[PDB]
């Protein structure tokens, strides 16, 4: 409808795949080469389905901060025959608050879904499903099961991936440029 949705659509149409694990179907953001991200609660194994194609996992790393606290981001390298558009220049360098964010989802259940979530708070610490978690962003939208892995954008920035909710608020794990230096 506007430039927020325009930037979100541009990311969804080139930089997302549908990932399926034994824990369900997830929006999965491709960042560069064969490297993508997914919430750590997806429990990625040796094999994953990418757009319903059996795909070997070449590497999978559940990120933690230097306090050894969960970040809820898993970085996956996929045995895929095609590279993602490199979007690392749209990643923030620092933890921040944001205005006017969009959460975008693409699964079998929720295709071509875009949610204007509004103001995004650097919330920081969250007890997420019983697990102490750092670098959490919060937005005031009643997100539901099926939205995990959803991409959070502003105009010009890819800032996080949806990892949970409490029925009234939704929570995303930050994406930082420093996670994807090679
Ligand atoms: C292609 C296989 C990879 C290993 C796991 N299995 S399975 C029966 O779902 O456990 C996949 C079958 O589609």
């Amino acid at each position: 409808m506007g430039p927020g949705f325009d930037f979100a659509q541009a990311i969804m149409k080139k930089n997302t795949v549908i990932a399926r694990t034994e824990k369900g179907e997830f929006t999965m953001l491709g960042v560069y080469d064969r490297v993508a991200v997914i919430p750590t609660h997806a429990s990625v194994g040796e094999i994953i389905y990418i757009n319903d194609v059996e795909t070997r996992v070449l590497d999978a790393c559940a990120l933690r901060d230097l306090t050894d606290t969960n970040l809820e981001i898993t970085i996956v390298k996929l045995d895929r025959n095609q590279k993602f558009r490199d979007i690392r220049h749209f990643l923030p360098r620092c933890e921040d608050d944001y205005n006017d964010a969009v959460l975008s989802v693409h699964t079998s259940k929720f295709p071509n879904m875009y949610i204007p979530v509004g103001q995004v708070t650097n919330y920081g610490f969250l007890n997420l499903g019983g697990t102490p978690t750092h670098r959490i962003l919060m937005y005031n939208f009643p997100t539901r099961a099926g939205q995990c892995g959803g991409v959070v954008t502003t105009t010009g920035k890819v800032i996080g991936i949806h990892v949970g909710g409490n029925g009234a608020q939704g929570f995303a794990a930050m994406l930082l440029h420093s996670y994807f230096t090679d």
